[PDB]
C-alpha cells in the first residue's frame, strides 16, 4: 500500500510532465567535460538537481504568485496551495535522502550550504518585492549569485567531490548564473501572460536600472506596488523602460557577462559544447 | 550578515509567542532514561524545537488558520511568501545544526524522520482537500507520521548518545496518538471549532462519519469550510449526539492506560507520568 | 435501486428529524371524529400530507432565504441548494405516487387542485416581496387561503373522499388556515424577527404601511442589522399594527369556536394554539 | 385571474428565447410508428414541452449555469425563488394537462417517469456536489433515468393510444444515451467555453479520463475548483485529448448511432428518425 | 531636502509628458504668466477630471491615478491649484485675484452639474447642456483671456463650444464616454428626440465592446454635425478653428 | 440658480453632522490677545470653518475612511467624484469670502497657508502609500504643515486686523503638535476601532514603535496589510503597549502641554486657552 508515494508526489510529477527545457541538465552534461565523474555517481547527482530545482520551482510559483509555468497552469492553481507546498518540501527531503547515497563525508555539508544560500537569495528577492524597498544593482547581482548560484553549486560542487579535478571554477559559476537570470529578466519584459514580471511587482534587473538611473521619477516603483494585470499600464511601463534606456542597459550588461563567460572558460580548457549552449542562450538579443 | 534577521523574522515572531513547548519538557522528561550528555542535549533540543516551529509555520499556511496560541499567524502579518521561505530556510538551518552532533548516523535519522513528517502532513492534506474521509486506522497510522516525526527525532537522536538500549517506540506511538487526539478533541469540545472551518477530518468527526454511514452531513459541513457559527454549533451538537465525544474520550483514557503500562515496562518514570496525568485532566 | 433513496432523501430525512410541532397532523386527527375515515385510508392520508408539507417547507426555505428552520440549519445550508431542490421535488412526486393508493378515481384530481393552489399563493407572496408592491389586506387573506389553505384542503378534502360525513367544513378550513398564518407571521417575541430581514410583507407590516400612507424602505433594505429591525419594531409599535392583527386573531379565532359547533379536540388545539 | 401571467413569467420567458425544441421532432418522428390521433397527440406534446421547459428552469439552478441558448438564465433576471416556484407550478400544470387524456394509466405513468427524471437529476447533482466520480456504468444508468424519463413520457404516453404492439424501450435507451453523450462531448470539444467544467459535473469524457488514468487526480481537482479561468479549462481540454477521452467519446458515439440504426430495422424502420440520427451524428464527424 | 516639492508635483509633471495655446490680439509683455497659469490650472483640472470621470487613459498614456494612486493625485492637483493662485499673486494687480476666483468658481459649478447628472441618472437638456458646458470649458478660457484682457485696452464673450467636438470624437479607448456613463450631447439629443434604452445602456457603465457597437448604431449623430464659423470679430485664430473643424468631414 | 444646493449637498451633509467646535474654540480663545473687530472676525471664522470642513471632505477620501463624526463618509453615499468637486468648490468659496476682507495681505497670507496644508497632506499620503516610515522629526514638521496650516490662517488673518504684534508662531506650533499627537494617540488607545491602522498611516504611536525596535518589521507589515481584521489590530496595539510606544506618546503629550503653558504665560497669559488645553490633556490622564 505505497500508492501514497504516487499521490504525495503528484504535483511534482505534474510539473515535470510540462516540458521543462532542463537547460541545467544540458549544462551538467557539458560540465562533465571538465569533471569526468563516474556515470554511476553522476546519475545520482543529476537526480538530486532535477528534484531540488523543480521543488524550488513549485515553491517559487506560490511565493511569486505566478499564473503560468512552461505554458501550463501552475501546480498550486490545479492541485491547491497546501498540497503543492507539502509536495515540494517532500521532494526536498527526498533529495537529502538521495544525497545520503554516494557515501561521501562531504556531500551533506555541501548540500546544507547550497540550499541555505538558495534560500537566502530567494528570501531577499521576496523581501525587496513585498516590503517595497528596491535594491542597488550590486545587491541584486549578489543575491542572484545566491538564488541561481545555489543549485549550480549543488550540481557542480557535488561533481567536484568525485572528480580528480581540483581546480576552482566558481568564477565560471558566478558569471554563468548571472547570465542566466539576467537573460531571463530581460526576456520577461523585452517581448496571453504578458510582462508577468511587472504583475509580480518584483524588481527585475531592467526595472532596477530605470529606478536608479532616474531618481527624479517614482513611477516604476508605483507600477510595481499596484501589481496590475492591466495590459495598458504594463505597456506604458515597457515604454518608460525603453525611453530611459534600460533594455539597452541590459543588453550591454548581458554581452558583458557573455564576454567574461568566454574568458574564464578559455582559461578553464576548451569546453566546446558548453560554449555552444552559451551562444544559443544569448541568441535572443541581436 | 545581518540579513538573517530579515529572513528569520516570521520564525522569530512565532518563537516570541508564548508556547509551553512541552515537547522540550518531554525531551527533558524523557531525559530520565536516556541521560544524554548535556552538551549534546541542549544542541538536540535546539534542533528539535527549530524543526517543530518550521513545521507550524507551514501548517498554518496549509491549514489556512487564522490564529495560533492566540496570536495571528505569521503569513497573516508577514505574508504567505515570506513565511514559506523563512520556514523552509529554518529546515536547513536544522539540517546544519544536526551536523554538530558528529554522529555518522545523525543525518540518516534526521532525513527519515522528516520524510515521515512530510508523509503524515501530506496525507492529512490529501484527505481534507480531496474529500476522502479516512478510516480510524488510517487516521491513527497517519498521526504516527505527522506527530511521530518530531518525537522520533527527539528520542531517536538522543538514542545515539544514550547508553540505554531498550525500545521506546511503543511508548512513542501511544504518546503521539494521545497528543494528537487530545488536541482534536480539545479543538472541538472546549477561536471556536477551528478544525471544522479548516475542513479537516479530526478524530471525532471521523468517528461520527463512520459510526452512522446512513448520513453525510458531517462531510457536507466540512466540505463547506464554513465560518457560520450556527452551522458549526449544529455540527458539534450532532457530533455529541452520535456519541463521538464519548468515543473520543474513551479512546483517550485507553491510550493513557497503555501509556502508564508502557513506561513501567521500561523502568518507570516519576516526571513523565505526572506530565501525562496533567494532560489527561483535560477530559477529566 | 438500493440506497439510491437514502442519498436522495437525505435532506428530507434531515428536516423530518428536527423536532416538529406537527400541528397539521394533530389538526387532522381532530377532523377524524367528524370524518371517521378508515384507519387503512387515514394512515395513507396522514403520510401524504406530512410528505408534501415537509417538501413545501424545504422550497420555502430556499425562496425565503431563511437562515434557521426549527432552530436547526436549513437543509440547503448543509446539503447545498441544488441537492435540496431536487430532493424536495422528488418527495413531491413520491407524494403523487403515494396518492396512487386509496384507489380513488378523484383523489389525484383533488391532489392536483390543492398543489397548484399552493404555488399560486406562494408565487404571489414571492412576487410582492421581490417586486416591492405591497398588497391589499384582501389580496393577502385570499392568498394565504391559497398558500396554507392548499395543504389544509388536501388533508381535509382527501379525508372527505373517504368519510361518511357530507357536511361542508371549507368555511372552517378557511378560518383555521388563515388563523395559522396570521398566528405564525404575528409571532415577534436568537434569529429574532427574521420576517423583516426576509423583506416579506407580514400582516403587521401590511397594516403598518397602509395605516400611515407616508416600512417599505426598511423592508426594501432587507437588512440583517438588529438596530434597523428594532427601530422598525418601533414604527410598528407606534403604528399599533399589532393589537389590530391580534384582535383580528381574536375575531377570526373567536369566530372559529362558533363555526366549529362539534370538535372539542379541535377546540383544545384552537385555545392552546391561540395562547400567543 | 391575470395572476397566472405573473406566476408564469419565468416559464414564458424560457419558452420565448430560442431552444432546440428538437424533442418535439422526436415525438413527431415516433408517431410514424405510433400514428397517434391528433386529439390526443397535441395534448401529449403540450405536456412534454411544458415539463421539459420547467425541468430546464430548475436544472439551471441546480447546475448554476449562466446562460441558455445564448440568453441570460431565467433566475438571473427573475431571481431564484420566482423561477423555482414558477417551474414547480408548471410541473403540476403538466399533471392537470395529462388528466385531459382521460386515460386511467396516464397518471401512473406520469408519476413513474417523473420519479425517474428526479432520480437521475439527484444522481448527477449528487456526484457533482459530493466529489464522488461515478463509473461509466453508473453514468449510463443515470442518463437513462435523467434524459430517459421525459422521452419515455412522450413516447409512452403516445403508446397508450396506439394499436402498436412493438417494444421500443431498447431504442429509447440507445437514443437517450446518444443524447446525453452527444451533448457532453459537444459541450467539451467546442456557446460558452467548457461550461460543463465550470459546473464541475462529471460528463462522459471527463469520467473516461478519470478511470483511464487512475494515476493523476488532476481532472477531479479542476472540476472541484469550478474555475472560470480560461487557462485551467483550456489545459484540462488538453489533458482530455492526450488521455484519449475524446477519440473514445467519439467511438462510443459511432457505436451508439450504429446500434440506433439497427434497432429501427428491428422495428421496421423510420425514414425521419434515420434522418434525425444522421443529422445529429454530424456533430462528431 | 526640499525634494518634498518634487514628491508633491510628480503626478502633475507625469501628465505634462503627454496642446492648444490660442494667441490673442494686443498681447502684453508679461503674459507668460497667463500662459503658464492657465497651463497649470488646466492640467490640475484634468487630473481631478480624470478622477471624477473615472477615465482609464489620457492622451494615450495611463491616467495619473492609475499610477500614483488616487490620494496622491488628488492632493497634488489641489496643490497645483493653489500654486496657480500663488503665481497669480504676481502681476501685482488688485483685480487679478478677483477675476481668477470668479472664473474658477464657474469651472467648478459646470463640472459639478455634469457629475451630478451623470451620477444621479437624470438626463440633461440641450439648453442645460450648453449652459453647463459654458461653465465647464468656459471657466479656464475666462481666466486666460480675461487676465490677458486686463492688460489690453482692446475692450469677446463668444464662448464657442469645444466639448461638442470632444463628444463626437469620443463616439466617432472606444466609446470612452459610453463606458463613463456621461451624457454627451449626441446621446442627450437622441434621448430627447424620440422617448429610454440610451439611458439604460449608459446606466450600465459597461466596458462591454458589443453593447458599445449597439449604442453606436443609434440617428442623432447627424444632428451632432452642428457646425459654427461665427468668428470674424475683426489670421492664426481662423487657422485654429479651421484645423480643428476637419473632424466633421 | 437653485443648483447651488445640489453642488453643496456633500458639504452641507458634513456641516449638518454634529461637530466639535474645537478649532472655532481655539480662535475664540486667541481673540483675547488679537481683539479682532466683530465684523472682520465673523468673516474670518466663516472662512476657517469652510476650509476646514472641505479639507475634511478630501481627507476622508484620501484616508479611505468609512466613518466621520460617527456618520458614513459623504463620498460613501453621494459618491467620490461628486464630493471632490463639492470640496474644491468650497475652497474657492472660502477664498472669495476672504476677498471681502479687502486687505492686500489677506490673500497673500491665505495662499501661503493653503500651500502649507497641501505640503503636509502630501507628506502623510506619500509616506503611507509608498511605505516609507518617517522619523519623529519628519513627522513633527509634517504635522506642523498639515495641522498648522488652518490654525495659521486663522490667527494670521486676525493678526492682520489686530494691534497685537507679538510673535505667536511658537505657541501655534506647540498647539499643533499637541492636537495631532492627542488625536493620534486617542485614535489608537481607547474607546470604528483603530482606524488609523486600517489606513496604514504612520501615526506618532506607531512611528515610535517602528524606530524604537528596528529588530522587527511587524508594524510596517501590519500597516502595509491595510487590514480590517479586528484580531490583527488588537495584536498590534498590544505590541505598541509592550514596546512602550503609548507611554512615549503620553510623555511627549504632557511635555507639549507644559511647554504650552509656559508659552501662554510668557505671552501675557490667557484664561480661555489655558482652560481648553487642560480639558484636552485630561484625556491622557
Ligand atoms: O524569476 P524567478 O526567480 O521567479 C524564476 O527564474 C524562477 N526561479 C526560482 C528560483 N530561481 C529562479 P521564473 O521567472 O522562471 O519564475
Ligand atoms: O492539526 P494540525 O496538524 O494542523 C496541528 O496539530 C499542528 N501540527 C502539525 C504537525 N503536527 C502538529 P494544530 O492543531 O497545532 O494546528
Ligand atoms: O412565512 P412563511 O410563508 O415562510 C411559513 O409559514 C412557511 N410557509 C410557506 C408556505 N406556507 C407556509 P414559515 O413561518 O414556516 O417559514
Ligand atoms: O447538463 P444537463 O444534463 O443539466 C442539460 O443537458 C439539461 N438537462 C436537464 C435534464 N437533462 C438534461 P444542459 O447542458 O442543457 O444544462
Ligand atoms: O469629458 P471631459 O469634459 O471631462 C474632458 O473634455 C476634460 N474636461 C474637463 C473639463 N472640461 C473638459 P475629457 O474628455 O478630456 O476627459
Ligand atoms: O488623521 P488625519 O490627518 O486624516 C485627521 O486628523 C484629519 N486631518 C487632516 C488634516 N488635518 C487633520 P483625522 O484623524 O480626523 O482623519
Ligand atoms: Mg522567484
Ligand atoms: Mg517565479
Ligand atoms: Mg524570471
Ligand atoms: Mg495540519
Ligand atoms: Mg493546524
Ligand atoms: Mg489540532
Ligand atoms: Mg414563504
Ligand atoms: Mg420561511
Ligand atoms: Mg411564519
Ligand atoms: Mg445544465
Ligand atoms: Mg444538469
Ligand atoms: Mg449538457
Ligand atoms: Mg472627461
Ligand atoms: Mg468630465
Ligand atoms: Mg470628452
Ligand atoms: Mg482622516
Ligand atoms: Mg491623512
Ligand atoms: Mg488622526
Amino acid at each position: 500500500q505505497e500508492t501514497v508515494q504516487r499521490i504525495l508526489l503528484e504535483p511534482y510529477k505534474y510539473l515535470l510532465q510540462l516540458p521543462g527545457k532542463q537547460v541545467r541538465t544540458k549544462l551538467s552534461q557539458a560540465f562533465n567535460h571538465w569533471l569526468k565523474v563516474p556515470e554511476d555517481k553522476l546519475q545520482i547527482i543529476i537526480e538530486v538537481t532535477e528534484m531540488l530545482h523543480n521543488a524550488s520551482l513549485l515553491i517559487d510559483d506560490i511565493e511569486d504568485n505566478s499564473k503560468l509555468r512552461r505554458g501550463f497552469p501552475v501546480a498550486h492553481s490545479i492541485y491547491g496551495i497546501p498540497s503543492v507546498i507539502n509536495s515540494a518540501n517532500y521532494v526536498y527531503f527526498l533529495g537529502l535522502e538521495k544525497v545520503l547515497t554516494l557515501d561521501h563525508q562531504d556531500a551533506v555539508k555541501l548540500f546544507t550550504r547550497q540550499l541555505l544560500e538558495l534560500h537566502q537569495g530567494q528570501g531577499l528577492d521576496i523581501y525587496w518585492r513585498d516590503n517595497y524597498t528596491c535594491p542597488t544593482e550590486e545587491e541584486y547581482k549578489a543575491m542572484v549569485l545566491q538564488k541561481t548560484g545555489g543549485l549550480f553549486g549543488l550540481a557542480v560542487g557535488l561533481m567536484q567531490l568525485f572528480s580528480d579535478y581540483k581546480e576552482d571554477l566558481k568564477p565560471l559559476l558566478n558569471t554563468l548564473g548571472l547570465f542566466f537570470q539576467i537573460r531571463y529578466d530581460y526576456a520577461n519584459l523585452h517581448s496571453k501572460s504578458f510582462c508577468e514580471d511587472l504583475t509580480e511587482g518584483k524588481f527585475s534587473f531592467p526595472t532596477i536600472h530605470a529606478i536608479w538611473s532616474r531618481p527624479e521619477s517614482t513611477q516604476v516603483q508605483n507600477i510595481l506596488r499596484q501589481r496590475t494585470e492591466n495590459i495598458d499600464i504594463k505597456k506604458y511601463c515597457v515604454h518608460y523602460l525603453e525611453d530611459v534606456g534600460s533594455f539597452e542597459y541590459t543588453r550591454n550588461t548581458l554581452k558583458e557577462l557573455e564576454a567574461k563567460a568566454y574568458k574564464q572558460i578559455d582559461a578553464r580548457g576548451g569546453n566546446p559544447e558548453l560554449v555552444a549552449l552559451v551562444k544559443h542562450l544569448s541568441k535572443m538579443f541581436k
